């Protein structure tokens, strides 16, 4: 059983996730759209994951359709950055606000409030993008907003050897409750081996906690063969989205460093200094 301890840190997760994902991205606004050496060869590669078409519903009930161009050897391979870093920044400014909502969070230094979210923010958008994923069509619906993937060789399959598209898929395939996706961001967010940590032993015994807790809620609400491993599946996947997150940080500042694009807060976010 979950203790009264327990119960109490689910709610205070299932609150600040309440309070700070909007999950109609109604207040997603004033987003920029496509217009109507080796490095580049590396940055042809990082950007080539993209193929996702775009569709924003009116609320008048119109429809804008965007299909994006092919690779040409030029620049069309840069029409979503834009967009992206727009999405990216509003998703950032929502995580950044569930993680100041947690009491636990805002009971740790500052210094260390800053290197945990700097660590943590890719890895909670992922898990958040999860929940809007719809892994029968490819898409991620976010509202008026949609992305779905384009067909790109081998169907699915082939697909799904681009590890962050893996990774949505597998997620997704293990059928997660609410509390369990939160349980999940405070796991990630509480990691105390993030550069630049200093109270190591408080944010690692906060992880334990929340992973107990995690624990302990499955073996409570979840006694069928088929959820059997899940506790040990999940932390697979967050040692999974870890190695996204490192992988993906170094193809963005690749890109930045080849073609501009990272907004204020990004750059605050992957430490880029403006000189
Ligand atoms: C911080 O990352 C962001 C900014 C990157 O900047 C740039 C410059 O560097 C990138 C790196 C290193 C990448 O590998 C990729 C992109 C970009 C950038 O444009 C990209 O454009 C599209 C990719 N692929 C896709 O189209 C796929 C597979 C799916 C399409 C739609 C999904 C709805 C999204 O994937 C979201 C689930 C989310 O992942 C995405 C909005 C993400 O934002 C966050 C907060 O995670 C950004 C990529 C991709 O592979």
């Amino acid at each position: 059983g979950l203790t009264e301890e327990q119960r109490m840190m689910i709610r205070e997760l299932m609150d600040a996730q309440m309070k700070t994902f909007d999950t109609t991205f109604s207040h997603f606004k004033n987003f920029r759209l496509p217009g109507v050496a080796a490095k580049w060869s590396q940055v042809r590669k990082d950007l080539c994951s993209l193929k996702v078409s775009l569709q924003l519903r009116g609320e008048d009930g119109s429809v804008w359709n965007y299909k994006p161009p092919a690779d040409s050897g030029g620049k069309e391979i840069f029409s979503l950055l834009p967009h992206m870093a727009d999405m990216s920044t509003y998703m950032f400014k929502g995580i950044i606000s569930f993680a100041k909502v947690i009491s636990y969070f805002r009971d740790l230094p500052i210094e260390d409030q800053i290197s945990l979210l700097k660590g943590a923010a890719f890895e909670l958008c992922q898990l958040r993008f999860n929940t809007v994923f719809n892994a029968e069509t490819g898409t991620w619906e976010c509202g008026r907003l949609s992305y779905c993937l384009e067909d790109t060789a081998g169907g699915f399959q082939q697909l799904l050897l681009e590890p962050m598209l893996k990774f949505h898929y597998m997620l997704k395939k293990l059928q997660l409750h609410e509390e369990e996706y939160v349980l999940m961001q405070a796991i990630s967010l509480f990691s105390p081996d993030r550069p630049g940590v200093l109270q190591h032993r408080v944010v690692d015994q906060l992880q334990e906690q929340f992973a107990i807790t995690l624990k302990s809620y499955i073996e409570c609400n979840r006694p069928q063969p088929a959820h059997r491993f899940l506790f040990l599946k999940i932390m697979a996947m967050l040692t999974e989205l870890r190695s996204i997150n490192a992988q993906h940080t170094q193809r963005l500042l690749r890109i930045q460093d080849i073609h501009p694009f990272a907004t204020p807060l990004m750059q605050e976010l992957f430490g880029i200094t403006g000189s």
